[PDB]
C-alpha cells in the first residue's frame, strides 16, 4: 500500500495567546477522510470532542486554548486495520502570556550592513531558565538569553519577538517582547 504522510499544521498559528482560537489541521490524501489527531506523552481529552464531521475534513479545533492544551501533537490517518500512514511531523502548541514579557534588543544596534551578524538579547526583569526567540521560526537559547542572527541581507525582512519560560513547563511563554525590526542597509 501507500498512504503518505500527511501535513499537520495550526492556524493561524502553533504559538497562540491564552484565551485565543486555533484549529490544528491534517492534510492526508485527496479522499482522506479517516483522521486520527493525539498529543505525544500525554493523551489530549479536548481531541475525543472533536465531532466526527470535522474529523473527516482534518479539522480539529480549540475556540479558547487553554493551558492544558499545550503540548506536542502528531497526525495520522486510517487504522490498524485498514492500515494507516506514518505520522505527521510534530507541531509543539504553545501558549503565550503566562508571565511578564522580557525585552528584546540588538547589539551593536537594529542597524546593520548587508551580510552582517547581530547580537540579540533578551532580558527579563526576574529570573527564567528559558528563552525564545522567533523570527516573524523559533529557537531555544539568569535573567537574559543571547542569539545569533545572521547573515542578515535587505531581500528579507527580519523581524523578531522573544519570550522567557520555565523549563518545568516549557510549552507555555511568556507575553512576548516588543516586535525588533532589523534594518538591513541595501
Amino acid at each position: 500500500g501507500h498512504l503518505p504522510k500527511p501535513t499537520l499544521w495550526a492556524e493561524p498559528g502553533s504559538v497562540i495567546t491564552q484565551g485565543s482560537p486555533v484549529t490544528l489541521r491534517c492534510q492526508g490524501g485527496q479522499e482522506t477522510q479517516e483522521y486520527r489527531l493525539y498529543r505525544e506523552k500525554k493523551t489530549a481529552p479536548w481531541i475525543t470532542r472533536i465531532p466526527q464531521e470535522l474529523v473527516k475534513k482534518g479539522q480539529f479545533p480549540i475556540p479558547s486554548i487553554t493551558w492544558e492544551h499545550t503540548g506536542r501533537y502528531r497526525c495520522y490517518y486510517g487504522s490498524d486495520t485498514a492500515g494507516r500512514s506514518e505520522s505527521s511531523d510534530p507541531l509543539e502548541l504553545v501558549v503565550t502570556g503566562a508571565y511578564i514579557k522580557p525585552t528584546l534588543s540588538a547589539q551593536p544596534s537594529p542597524v546593520v550592513n548587508s551580510g552582517g551578524n547581530v547580537t540579540l538579547q533578551c532580558d527579563s526583569q526576574v529570573a527564567f531558565d528559558g528563552f525564545i526567540l522567533c523570527k516573524e521560526q523559533c529557537l531555544n537559547s539568569s535573567s537574559r538569553a543571547i542569539f545569533s542572527v545572521g547573515p542578515v541581507s535587505p531581500s528579507r525582512r527580519w523581524w523578531y519577538r522573544c519570550y522567557a519560560y520555565d523549563s518545568n513547563s516549557p510549552y507555555e511563554w511568556s507575553l512576548p517582547s516588543d516586535l525588533l525590526e532589523l534594518l538591513v542597509l541595501g
